[PDB]
């Protein structure tokens, strides 16, 4: 954690006294629009356009794949280049120690600690520092550090500029979306996280029960359709998937996740290796990086640092959904 | 912990040790029980088959211990041996007496705390380590074996004429190959998944957990000829396979990150870990709430937080078809 302008390894805090961290820590939730003006919060004027947007994830978190899958999805390699920080978030937070195969370091102003960037934006930043960064490189400050709002500026933003065909919040499903949205988002993609972090035994247990609750209703609605909302391809799917692609090689073990493998599900598997095999996708997807990060940085929960040798699986067996259906 | 000079440590086993290869009681206790009395090929005689003697003191959580309760029950040796079960949950002061814990009896005998002081009494200044099972002995208040791999030997002939069940899991016949496959399944899989689990570098656990999958492979291939490790009969090989066996899955998968397959996932291996659980008066000796509170709760150095994961889905109670397979 970040507090007011200085860092602290793990050192968040002594204790409190007013109260939540901070009046800017989501002070970056401005918005990509095409003409410039202010998203529906933040500030303006962050236009779309070539050369001036940079992102900052690691390949390790779910949060941040989903930018880098959307990214691809949309054909914005041509707009938006990328950093990639070190798998290892030990002591200093994310890292621009490169030496680990896929680590870029900071590409663009070479610093060391991705904290750095938070400050060169607020100096007086009070808050954690996390991936993925929407980074503006021409005001050198943050766009957006919110990866369920960077992945809808990336879905229309662009389009009048070239971008790849394809509206993955379309105005009919919506409310479908922001509803799936916020049941996978408590009950999975966090779900996950309040498991394997959880501080008591009856905690634990409620938070994997949750965990294997909605993978069974997943796996029934999976089941009627291709896809969570029908035959489309939704950024709801994207958002459970790349929780899914941590579940079986992470989860399982190391949150103690384990009742079912991903692998088990007729259909979860098969969605699976279906968005995992659309083109472009299976190489935004680095298992090193993931592994290494989650086993190498909780000392909390994995004191030996020992990554375990995984579950067995392969994502690359034709999976004919897009047969099965509809 | 450890004992040291007859004196416990709490895990500071020892300050290193400067001295160093403990002991003069890694002699350990290897009398051995005969029918006759005579000794064994190792301690000394005088412990002779008979009943109202000879007690057991075993975790419900431990695969070593649990060989014992295996050979006990297969012999029909309960009106022989006693038994007691410690505590689950291993601590700072080693195997707990603390009933409470369902399934813990405390000590049977003496009602003593701790296990350790029951090898006090047998050396009070015994040096070593504190282990289950122990089958003591009652009229000469000592320890006769400490030794699972002995212990079944000893249940398996030395009360063949007191009445115990006709049945020998260790004949004449089948040794050479039964001492063959305890070779390697000992180094692999019983104690593999330790080596795997405890490793102190990732290269370590790296070359443990590759020769546990290596074995599972290679025990699916030749479960897949015959219904048993030798043939069509069960041995002590077997009873030594399935104790890891019935632990893998509700442990040793999660806690221990031996987690490329699950036990569940190989058609055999899977069948043979049914087959012997179906069998009458084997149930009776799994225990899960003390196999998966022990590993998860003990093992503050794998498991800081002592969360017991929920565990991989699993179902001995279908039939398995072995019985009629082979041959
Ligand atoms: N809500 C933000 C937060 C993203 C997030 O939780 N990122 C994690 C990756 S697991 C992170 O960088 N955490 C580092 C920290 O909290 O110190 C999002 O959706 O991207
Ligand atoms: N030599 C013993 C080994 C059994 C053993 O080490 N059991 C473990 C339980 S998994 C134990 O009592 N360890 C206690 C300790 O080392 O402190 C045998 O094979 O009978």
């Amino acid at each position: 954690q970040l507090i007011d302008g200085v860092w602290h390894d793990t050192w968040y805090d002594t204790k409190s006294t007013g109260g939540k961290f901070q009046r800017s820590a989501s002070a970056f939730r401005n918005w990509l629009t095409a003409d410039g003006a202010p998203g529906p919060t933040g500030t303006g004027g962050f236009i779309a356009e070539k050369d001036r947007y940079h992102l900052y994830v690691s390949l390790a978190c779910p949060w941040a794949h989903r930018t880098l899958i959307m990214r691809k999805l949309k054909g914005l390699e041509p707009f938006i280049s990328v950093s990639v920080v070190n798998p290892l978030m030990l002591e200093n937070g994310w890292t621009f120690d490169d030496s680990f195969p896929g680590a870029t370091g900071d590409t663009l102003y070479q610093n060391e600690f991705l904290y750095q960037l938070y400050l060169h934006a607020d100096p007086h930043y009070s808050g954690r520092v996390t991936v993925p960064v929407l980074w503006d490189k021409k005001n050198h400050t943050i766009v957006s550090n919110e990866s369920a709002e960077i992945i809808r500026m990336f879905n229309t933003a662009f389009d009048a500029l070239g971008a790849k065909a394809g509206d993955y919040y379309p105005p009919a499903l919506q409310t479908k979306i922001d509803e799936l949205n916020g049941w996978i988002y408590d009950t999975v993609n966090n779900g996950v996280y309040k498991a394997g972090f959880a501080t008591s035994q009856e905690a634990y247990d409620e938070a994997v029960a949750k965990v294997f609750e909605s993978l069974a209703r997943l796996e029934q609605i999976l089941g009627q359709h291709r896809y969570l909302t029908g035959n489309q391809l939704t950024e709801a799917d994207i958002r459970l998937w790349t929780t899914l692609v941590r579940f079986d090689p992470v989860y399982v073990t190391h949150f103690k996740c384990d009742k079912h493998r991903i692998s088990d599900y007729l259909n979860l598997y098969g969605f699976l290796r279906d968005i995992y095999q659309m083109p472009g996708i299976a190489e935004t997807v680095n298992f090193d990086h993931i592994r290494n990060h989650y086993f190498r940085s909780h000392k909390t929960i994995n004191p030996t640092g020992i990554i375990s040798i995984g579950p067995w699986q392969d994502l690359d067996e034709p999976h004919g959904r897009d047969v099965r259906f509809g």
